[PDB]
């Protein structure tokens, strides 16, 4: 039983942790090659599974209206690269990595996504992945600028179509269809070569691709999104989901739900893979790791990790002073008008204490609220990387990195080892795919 | 006084000649990295100004509405790669060839062109291009599953608002707006980041782009599109332009427009520069040489240069058998309606005899019609590239490969040399931007 | 049965083909980085066994004393890099290629031939091949300080002793002597690395080697020298032979030789592999190719191709005039008195006919006399190879390079794929090392 | 004006930190070609001026001429590549980082050492460095088979005639003779390439050498060596210094009678680079890196470090009981016979206390004594680089490595841009070769 790794952070200034862009060790690269091609070779040298980007169209400004945080103190998405010419940058100088972007059905039509993914892993041979999400924001929406806004749980409904549009134009090239015969001057097998001709209610795709399937026959179908209707999605298409659990417990349930929901839908739940997402922090001893973790978790600022909180809740917290006590929050808006998120988030991060704005947005900063801090030696992350495997937390992690390059760098030369040693991770690629890495079928046309 | 060199080609079968993948040379590795890594890493080894990729969004099916033919045979986009993937690819392997990409303003909004491109000129450390296109055929429509004809000209009229939003997007952020001061937790000077606000008669974006400015502030803009419109729109926003002419009076009559509709939109003639397409083929000996070009045209099946020569003229020429003479069309359709490209390139194809279809397709299908041949050895193809040069026909030449990846070796190897000996050719790169191999000014926020 | 294929080329100047320099396609790269990286790398996309360097330690002046021919018209050795450091070069930028260097038992103590060859097979993951020489000439010893001589013969029998002193010290190391338990503090099982205490006859090394052994064990070793007693050192020695056989007939005998040889040594045939040189050159037609050989071949000076002759036949043709007829100086010489190798030539050039030395040296000089020169379309030399092989003239060819780097660009686009194609040349790598490549067996400590 | 910064350490287990191969973060990768390329990509990303390489010609067995505790507890050399090989490696990968390798004249020809470099100096385009040693150890001796045994100061006076036939040689091509006329049949001017024919007291090479001059002109010459016969060798052949010294009082001292020296030989002493040795040990805080340091130094085995020990002092301690009081042990010899560099040593333990062999040793395995232990912060670490040198320390700082590949990860991304912010440090570099890094002049032929 061995698990799987996977490598996570966004194509910008910050991923999870709202200091690093701050820390002594970052190099903030993240706009130049280099920096991406150092980090994917590095993933590569550590043997992971893959690595994806997450994305969104937007700075925020949403927080409460303004970029004068974001921006000045380098909020989330203030530099945002587009995340597919990123992942073709690091296929380009890797060979076995697996390499995943986000694209929300959303924004782009069916016969994009299909190309744009399709040509990646062709290039990459068989290597690619497509993160699904199905977000809509207004400000992605005043950047795209449209507004027709659905539903939540609608927009789940129009990705099913997009999917099935997306997938048969994947099937639009037979794999026997390419000849290339010089002599005879067949280059393709017209026959195999079939029209899509795909017409329901949200979209239209006429057909066919003009790019074939790649030595993994289509790109591995990433998922996010946790929501009911959102992990009932995943059920019918995701092929591994990327999740984020604070503990044990709420990691076992998510496993078993998003198994059961896969199961429900009619497929094998042993082929969609569950990635839970870890920040480690390692030291030579524990000491030094906690004391680096102290050291990480203090560059946060109070106002940037609100900024986040204030747009994952939902709630403009901007609007208060910051020394603003939660509970006048919730006295002043009504229990029945503050997201119960953002109600066990302050009950959790406070441990029952009445924080500030200013402190919960401190400590969401941290860790975006529930990605798990590790601070420790190499051994003790190896442990406790075992033991939730073993307890059934997942089938893989997710590595969210608390500064770049370095960390992976560190987690790489110090843990991957470790975890070869006890036979749990791989000690080389057994084959050249990603769906070979997840251990994932082959999808025929 | 040098000339500029560039390199050009489908990400996929065909380029110009449409006996290419036949050719005992051609590898056909469109689909893999590799292929493009090497193609990339050779033009930059000869020292040229950038490497540009076409594009369309369907394969072509018209003549007449079938797959059979293009596939079959191997025609005009029946592989077509996503252009901006396969050029992120080349970037993370070169460090001085400028790289451009294709794409309509028809089909993508220009919030997502100006973050894909100011992306790749971050990524490429200021070294990409925009060749922007205005086209719109309905199977690349029927693809994006849209109903819109914007017709020709009102395509550029709306590709004027297009091109002031992207530069406005591309000026959100001052280049010292970035900090990154670490102790003051200072990310950035959002005075110095701006909001874009954009809303004119065809397109609305907010802004900011989400993205820096590369070293050379902007990416380049090249553009294709020699109708009368698209010269004006030339004049106004080209900085680079993509023209084809068969023979040295056309060729100077296109270089003295172009300028003078840059002169005539208040901008500086030699801040636009204009390159010419031709398509060398080398030997050892002229005989060699002419043999080879004998072969490469020998290649040429009738019926796929058919195909593309009804696609360009706008008629379907799929009704009538392969051995009708041209006359009998010209009868068929009487003088008034054929069109007029249609009708040049048969008398100046046939010199004045009457062809089948049979055969001025195939005709067509070596060149395209109009891009010239040169047979030749080193020294005479570096002498004709000279004097062309001399006479005023170019600032540079765009070199359409017989066969790929072959003859850019050979080019390379042969022909660049004799350039840079004789003093018209760099024998190394002065700068590391496209704009400073080109010539053109660092353009001001 | 699949064939093996090498690559085969000096570090310099001049191969086989004494024009080459002088080829419009040539770019005499061979002082730079880039060139053997290009080499190699296409070499290894061509799915090559091996690529390895010749080497002399001085530029050839026995004719006539002086460097003007040699260093005037390019002659061989003119230019000579050091081979190890080019394949080093060429190492660390491919990963499966395997990769040898010529070095002679005359002028290095075992140690160090045993420490760069272990060395460079460790940086190489496997990949390093020696190719063991004997060779003593003086002006390579009056470079190196050395007034030894030592009789042809005799140099062998040393050998053998030099060859069992490398192979002691590359079993210093057992296979699993190295522990790198940091916790325990055990670096190494020193009962698991041994001194060698080498005392000989020839030579004394005491060890053991500071460079544990590579995954394939050892480096394979090549050998080139077809004398009587260069057999016999073939026969116990060599895993892989370099010879030169102008037509099928001998190139069969040749091969059969050496096998009785690797027999009669108490060694299995199948475990060593002969390679036969090979100087193709290709055209689209066979006309074209014709014509192109006849360029190469008219490049060729005289006097540049008499050098290299008086250098392999021992007689220094340098004090005779050019126009001394061939049957004047056996006259002069006596039957008695002219080596063998020289006149098996002269009757082979003209198959009858005397000719001035001017045009021996001149038809040496195209191909070393006895490399057969194979002009052709891809298809004739792919079946003129597998025609050589399926007739037992050898388990692989070397394909000796017309012009650098353009003809391997050629090879491995046109003939590679065709051989592929019939399912006699592998179409990927197996293993990972020279020794899989080659089907050799993993030697054992 | 600007410090120069270089990497150092061996193709091999340990450099100075003899307990390194034991740190949690080290890869132990010094058998593979990744481990080198990464670490010259991360120098060359950090500006540095150079990265040169020790040797030795064999295990170290001295103490107590056995194996079992240089191979079993991972002493000095007990893994120790061909250094030649692994900086053509780094070459291959790297374009501006300079490369240098230890050779000792002792053990090699003139020829061999001028022909590796020149070759070295050429792939490399320029960047290429001999570090100058005059060695002779008995297991060296032992491997190469060699008994004669050269004092000290003679191996010098050998020294000084070695460097003047390799330098003989490196002029043997005018910079100007090789000529490439294709056209004319002119390879090179044979006027403008000379014989050398040196012979002097010690060595004879005849000459030419068969590799033109490079863009630098010649390898930079380091040289190491610090008995006053060295100090001596090297005012008059050094253009770069490797020196240490424990604090900035012996630094100044050392770096002022360098500098005489130079004087005295009649050279400009700015033409000649000081570089003193310093092992930094980072943290994001002081408590964290001096808790880093600790951890590091307790990984020491006393007996390597007098494995180690031994042969500096080249006194053998191997039957010495370990408690040996040392001052006991001095009276056997009397203050008289005990070696001084020891004696300092035992003075710079600096308690002055009476100490155990066991930990003199275990202090030596620590930092080879000499090489001070820098902990700090990345700040701390910059402001004592920036005061050391403005206190006339060095012209230039080794950065002698903790742990690898690691800490020059740590180094390259945290020091070297504070260094950069102060304008003490490049932040770009302003030349392609090495002598232009260190700002030399260009040797003429
Ligand atoms: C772990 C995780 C990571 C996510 N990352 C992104 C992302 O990078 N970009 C995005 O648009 N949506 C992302 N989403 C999904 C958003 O929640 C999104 O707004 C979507 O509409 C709703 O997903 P939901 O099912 O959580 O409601 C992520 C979701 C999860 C659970
Ligand atoms: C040399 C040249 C190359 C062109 N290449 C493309 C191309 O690759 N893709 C495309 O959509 N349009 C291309 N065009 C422009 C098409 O003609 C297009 O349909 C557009 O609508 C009309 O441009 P026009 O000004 O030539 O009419 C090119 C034009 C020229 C002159
Ligand atoms: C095909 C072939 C290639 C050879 N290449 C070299 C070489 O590059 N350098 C060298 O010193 N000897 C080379 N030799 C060997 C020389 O002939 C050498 O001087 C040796 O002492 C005699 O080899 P022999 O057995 O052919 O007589 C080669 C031999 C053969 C058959
Ligand atoms: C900083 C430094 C580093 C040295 N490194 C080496 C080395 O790697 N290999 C070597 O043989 N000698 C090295 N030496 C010099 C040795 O002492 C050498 O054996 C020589 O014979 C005597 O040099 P000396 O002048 O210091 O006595 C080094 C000397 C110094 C000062």
């Amino acid at each position: 039983r061995q698990l799987h790794l996977a490598g996570f952070f966004s194509a910008g200034n910050v991923t999870h942790a709202h200091g690093a862009w701050r820390h002594v060790g970052a190099t903030n690269g993240f706009l130049t090659g280099e920096f991406y091609k150092q980090i994917a070779r590095t993933l590569e040298r550590g043997k992971f599974d893959l690595l994806f980007l997450p994305d969104g169209l937007a700075i925020e400004d949403s927080y409460g209206d303004n970029l004068e945080t974001g921006v000045g103190l380098g909020g989330q998405g203030a530099v945002a690269l587009e995340p597919t010419s990123v992942i073709a940058t690091m296929a380009a100088v890797t060979q076995r990595l697996g390499l995943g972007a986000t694209v929300s059905t959303t924004y782009y039509p069916p016969y994009h996504v299909a190309r744009v993914f399709a040509t990646l892993d062709n290039l990459s041979d068989g290597r690619i992945s497509w993160n699904v999400v199905t977000s809509l924001n207004d400000s992605e929406a005043r950047n795209f600028g449209v507004d027709e806004h659905l539903e939540h749980d609608i927009r789940y409904d129009r990705a099913d179509e997009f999917l099935e549009a997306v997938k048969k134009l994947w099937s639009s090239w037979s794999e026997d269809a390419l000849l290339l015969d010089k002599v005879g001057g067949r280059f393709a097998d017209p026959k195999k070569v079939q029209y899509v001709n795909h017409r329901g209610r949200w979209l239209s795709v006429r057909g066919p691709l003009q790019v074939p399937r790649s030595r993994q026959g289509e790109p591995v179908i990433l998922q996010a999104g946790l929501s009911p209707r959102g992990r009932r999605f995943a059920g019918r298409w995701a092929e591994a989901v990327f999740s984020v659990s604070p503990n044990l417990d709420i990691m076992r349930a998510v496993y078993q739900d998003i198994k059961a929901h896969v199961a429900a839908a009619g497929r094998d739940p042993e082929q969609t893979k569950v990635f839970t997402a870890v920040m480690p922090v390692l030291g030579e001893t524990e000491q030094v790791a906690r004391e680096r973790l102290e050291y990480l978790n203090s560059l946060v600022h109070p106002e940037v990790g609100l900024s986040t909180l204030s747009s994952h809740s939902g709630l403009n917290l901007s609007k208060y002073p910051l020394d603003t006590k939660f509970s006048d929050i919730v006295a002043d808006l009504g229990d029945r008008h503050v997201p119960t998120m953002l109600q066990m988030f302050s009950a959790v991060a406070g441990g029952g204490a009445d924080l500030t704005l200013a402190e919960l947005g401190r400590r969401y900063g941290t860790n975006v609220g529930f990605v798990p801090q590790w601070a420790g030696t190499a051994e003790q992350i190896a442990d406790q990387l075992i033991s939730h495997f073993e307890a059934g937390a997942a089938d893989g992690f997710i590595i969210s990195p608390a500064y770049l390059p370095g960390i992976y760098e560190e987690f790489v030369d110090q843990v991957v080892p470790l975890l070869q040693q006890r036979g749990v991770f791989r000690t080389e690629y057994e084959g050249t795919t990603l769906r070979e890495h997840l251990g994932l079928a082959h999808p025929e046309v």
